[PDB]
């Protein structure tokens, strides 16, 4: 790939290759509470997923992804902004070198050790994935921010799965799973239009950050950045970090549901 987090292909190169990484809807930023405006036309986020649309685990490279199959309606999230129905299709997270950092939206300033990204589809508007990805309204993506603490019981099976894909390119079935346990107790949000953290970067995502956040540990973390990034067979390059630093609001305007 033509792209990653090294010191030449990483963030601060991306324009080079993909211009729209200076646009004006780019993420993630930071959110600066006393700059939210609450909203009260947003309604409480509404998440239905079945277990068995959970489908494979799989290493990219930079980063490991978990995707579900997305032919039908089994899986979807709704309400906050939305007024359409939005289609579950994959769940993965970003990390950092250290504790110190590793999430990719910070809130007041403040950095978090990891987050989750759980992605979904218009299929109200849209017929597959590959045409809601380039819209404005065709991503939806669920944010929750992951502060180093207690071992989070939660990522188990996520955890266990990730020494069958070791290294890049490497795939395994993941099924039977719904990814709404990983989710905070309350669903409590702010919402602001943005993109896709990495390269194509497309300003297609509705983003719904939670306020409350989920543990992990730091053994925890360490599983994460013990992923390669290699082939099979090669020096073995462990999966560091992944996450993105922060872009300019622009004049955009962050709403919380509460
Ligand atoms: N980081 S993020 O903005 O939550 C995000 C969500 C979905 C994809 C689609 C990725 C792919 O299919 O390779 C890429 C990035
Ligand atoms: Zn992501």
């Amino acid at each position: 790939p033509d792209w990653g987090y090294d010191d030449k292909n990483g963030p601060e190169q991306w324009s080079k290759l993909y211009p729209i990484a200076n646009g004006n809807n780019q993420s993630p930023v930071d959110i600066k509470t006393s700059e939210t405006k609450h909203d009260t036309s947003l309604k409480p986020i509404s998440v239905s997923y079945n277990p068995a649309t959970a489908k494979e685990i799989i290493n990219v490279g930079h980063s490991f992804h978990v995707n579900f199959e997305d032919n039908d309606n089994r899986s979807v999230l709704k309400g906050g902004p939305f007024s359409d129905s939005y289609r579950l299709f994959q769940f993965h997270f970003h990390w950092g070198s250290t504790n110190e950092h590793g999430s990719e939206h910070t809130v007041d300033g403040v950095k978090y050790s990891a987050e989750l990204h759980v992605a979904h589809w218009n299929s109200a508007k849209y017929s597959s994935l590959a045409e809601a990805a380039s819209k404005a309204d065709g991503l939806a993506v669920i944010g929750v921010l992951m502060k180093v603490g207690e071992a989070n019981p939660k990522l188990q099976k996520v955890l266990d799965a990730l020494q069958a894909i070791k290294t890049k390119g490497k795939r395994a079935p993941f099924t039977n799973f719904d990814p709404s346990t990983l989710l905070p107790s309350s669903l409590d949000f702010w919402t602001y239009p943005g993109s896709l953290t990495h390269p194509p970067l497309y300003e297609s995502v509705t983003w719904i950050i939670c306020k409350e956040s989920i543990s992990v540990s730091s053994e925890q973390l360490a599983q994460f950045r013990s992923l390669l990034s290699n082939v099979e067979g090669d020096n073995a390059v462990p999966m560091q970090h992944n996450n993105r630093p922060t872009q300019p609001l622009k004049g955009r305007t962050v709403r919380a549901s509460f």
